[PDB]
């Protein structure tokens, strides 16, 4: 029976045991909407595909010796050790990082995978040294057929390899990050150098990221194709292409698309299901997200199935890889009331309203409009 | 000052000029909406990038002498004359022909093009031979490389040549019509045979088809690559890519994708804009659609800028290509009034509240939630 600090020096005990090896930990739903700014250390979940050994502590981890590889189609290919990047010029970002299995286990039949509940997403800052201002600080220049950013986990420990490549334009915003929420970036979480993706699903936020590569196409990896994929037509304007649930898929490059930028969703974190709450004035809470590309332009909420829907409050208006909290008041009788969160960006973009049209056998990027049932008081 | 009716044989008179060479007619949109189930042959808009010598005439043409060569990436090319199709099994489908273009005056500042308002749309039956059914008959098997349909329109008259590719999955549904709301294809509407895709936009179902082939890549034809594209990052999970309004951008194959499924919409049919209409209770009616990969869940309206929506009653639940009719009745009090009405599918996809920011220079794919004023009297 190993509770979350015994697997994980410095984590809360209270964190749901996924998966001892390799280590996936998952938030309880009570302690994630207890901290609705920012998602600490000793609470944020954990999903290693490839455990590196030594690694599991929230402590943070020495730079000194680490080295980096910067190849492929740049005109001069480079080593730099870590510690190079304390002199340069260093930037921070607010971002939802979440699993793209996150909510896995409300597919219908069950899929393959950690059955994760909505535990499997924390809003972290990195800090550290954009990809783009290293490459300007050596004075390199990416090739034209750079397509992709292809980065390689570290093989230390005679791990098994962990490759992922994401989209040119992610060079935007992409940070080789030593610090978390202000700290030493913790060894569990890839420290000493993780490189992040703001606004893209966690398993490409590479932990110990020890080769980066320019690449003209994805790698070929079991972790890029056919893993971490859902159905699709490749450069077509829909989200995902509905499969028959409980279907194998037949993965291919071409009828596929990776797990890349974060699905809009939002999530109610007052009420709780189950919970009575008093009056009838009744102040729903939650937080929403994106991939930070656009602005949400509203979170929506429904206490009638969705016959009439209500502008929720959002506190900010900006676009954000973090996620950005929301309130609406609602009039309610009493009795039992059950409430949905919809959001909507400035694109078009929105949830749909039974996330189980999504299925796919492996379970990723469950997004559906949230429901939560509670009682109204007098 | 030539109208319509002169212009091409049959067209309704108070039909749009909006270009004489090559043709390009828009329906005005009173005539649109006078029209709720299918669009006649009398007012359906016309866009010809390519004029086929004495094809401007909403009359039927001839079979006679029309060959089809179908090749490419199958293990039997072989050639047909359109005649043949007439003893092969038939389908017919409803679908929302839509030019990529509508709605092109609607983005600022001006972008290039002919410049549509909303009457470059129709609701239409084409009816003929599913290509997959084709390949069926004469025991045809795609390769395992064919990942695109690329379909040429004929030559003749020494006409322009104009090819267009679309994705595989294509296949489901492409149809060789010969037949438009129940009467002989009209020759400016692509008579005597048009390949047509249901639920992608208008350029891409090819009148007067010539040749099939099943293709690796898009075609590298002017109208694939640059044109007819906006911009993009292939294979992620964004509708489009947002660019600064009045920019040009260097579009290649790899930042942008092509016109291809027709963007999510709705448009208000009653009341409209300027008009005057009495007592509290208000109709508002219009259609919805998408490109029929998946049903619509709701329409939802708003005369309070958003703050609250109201799901309007779909005459149909099913998945379509064709438009669906739409009501939703509203209690309002005299004066001025502007109701918005949005669209929502079963994956989540929905229109962008300002569509203007997906401004691109070409000026394609609007898809701005539809806001109209008007009067309540006592
Ligand atoms: N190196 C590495 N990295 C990496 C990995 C591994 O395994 N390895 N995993 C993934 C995943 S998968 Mo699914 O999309 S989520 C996820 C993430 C997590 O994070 P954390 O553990 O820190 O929280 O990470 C990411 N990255
Ligand atoms: N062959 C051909 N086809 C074709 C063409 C040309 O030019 N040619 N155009 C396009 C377009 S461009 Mo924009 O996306 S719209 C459109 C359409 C139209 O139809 P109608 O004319 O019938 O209505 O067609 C289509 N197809
Ligand atoms: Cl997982
Ligand atoms: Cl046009």
């Amino acid at each position: 029976a190993p509770t979350a600090d015994q697997l994980v020096k410095g984590k809360n005990p209270k964190l749901l045991v996924l998966s001892q090896r390799p280590i996936v930990l998952e938030t309880p739903y009570d302690l994630l909407v207890s901290q609705p700014e920012r998602t600490p250390k000793e609470i944020l979940y954990i999903r290693n595909n490839v455990d590196l050994p030594g690694y599991n502590t929230v402590e943070g981890a020495s730079l000194d010796g680490w080295k980096v590889e910067v190849g492929g189609l740049v005109d001069k290919p480079f080593t730099f050790e870590a510690k190079e990047l304390l002199e340069l010029p260093q930037h921070e970002v607010t971002m939802v990082l979440q699993c793209s299995g996150n909510g896995r286990s409300l597919f219908q039949p069950r899929t393959s995978g950690n059955p994760w509940k909505r535990g499997g997403v924390g809003n972290v800052t990195f800090r550290g040294v954009r990809l783009k201002d290293l490459l300007e600080a050596k004075g390199v220049k990416l090739g034209e057929k750079a397509l992709y950013i292809t980065a390689h986990a570290s093989r230390q420990g005679n791990a098994p390899e962990f490759v992922r490549s994401v989209p040119i334009h992610a060079l935007g915003h992409a940070l080789l990050a030593l610090s978390m929420n202000g700290e030493p970036l913790p060894a569990v979480h890839g420290g000493p150098i993780r490189l992040v993706f703001p606004g893209y699903f966690g398993v490409n936020n590479v932990k110990w990221v020890q080769k980066i590569e320019f690449t003209e196409a994805e790698n070929t990896t079991a972790e890029q194709m056919p893993r971490y994929r859902v159905p699709a037509i490749p450069n077509a304007n829909i989200p995902f292409l509905p499969q028959e649930p409980g279907k194998t898929y037949p993965y291919s490059f071409t009828n596929s698309r990776p797990n890349w930028l974060v699905a809009i969703n939002s999530f109610i974190f007052a009420p709780l299901e189950g919970q009575t709450v008093e009056g009838p004035y009744v102040r729903v809470e939650g937080v929403a997200f994106n991939d930070g590309i656009v602005p949400l332009v509203s979170v929506e909420v429904s206490a009638n199935g969705g016959r009439t829907w209500q502008q929720a409050r959002l506190e900010r208006q900006e676009k954000s890889f973090g996620w950005v909290r929301w309130q609406a008041t609602l009039y309610l009788r009493p009795g039992e009331h059950e409430v949905m969160a919809r959001a909507w960006d400035a694109v078009g973009r929105s949830q749909p309203l039974d996330g189980n049209i999504a299925w796919n056998e492996r379970g990723y990027e469950y997004n559906g409009v949230m429901r939560v049932k509670f009682t109204v008081a007098h």
